[PDB]
């Protein structure tokens, strides 16, 4: 929310939820899954811009991860159509009002969950 | 025309031109641009109905394309106000007397160009 269900944030057909605590990517992904959500899947620029300015100064985990031998896949499973490029050299994507890059999935960060409808 | 300048088709403040050969979306768009036109921009139902019955049995490219991360935009640049829904899952819109759907922009099809005045 801050710091669809009245407590989530609705935008462009998706319900968003922002954490108040930090977690590793997998752990956060697990926290999203509990609400029937997934680490934020970004399907557009409207989405990316909303999420970035909303993340704020602190970096937040989003649903883009790369497994060693496989290509980038969204937290939901759909393969990443690469409409945007992920900098860095790590396997998990994070974002903040400033940038959208990558860092080790072990890092504890705030995260953002989203789901359709 | 068939198969404003006397050889184009005028209707509702727009001059239309129908191709006799098939081309990919981009390539057709380039062919329209040469005449100072753009792949058909459809601003109404009168337009859509004219274009559909006129396209005929064969599918023709029209000016609606979706870039990976951006929303649907007309071939001229104006964003698509979505007054009608585009079926399919591809990024380029085509139409025929029967339907108005979407197909891969790589596909070679007849196309329709239009311009104002």
């Amino acid at each position: 929310s801050d710091s669809c269900s009245e407590d989530w944030v609705g935008y462009q057909r998706k319900c968003y939820f922002i954490s108040t605590v930090k977690r590793s990517w997998t752990s956060a992904q697990n926290a999203c899954s509990e609400h029937g959500a997934t680490l934020a899947v970004i399907d557009s620029e409207k989405d990316m811009n909303f999420l970035k300015r909303y993340a704020g100064r602190e970096e937040h985990w989003v649903g883009l991860k790369k497994e060693p031998g496989h290509p980038w896949k969204w937290s939901n499973g759909k393969e990443f159509n690469n409409w945007f490029n992920v900098t860095g050299s790590d396997k998990c994507v994070f974002l903040k009002n400033t940038e959208v890059s990558s860092m080790e999935c072990e890092k504890n960060l705030y995260w953002i969950c989203n789901k359709p409808y």
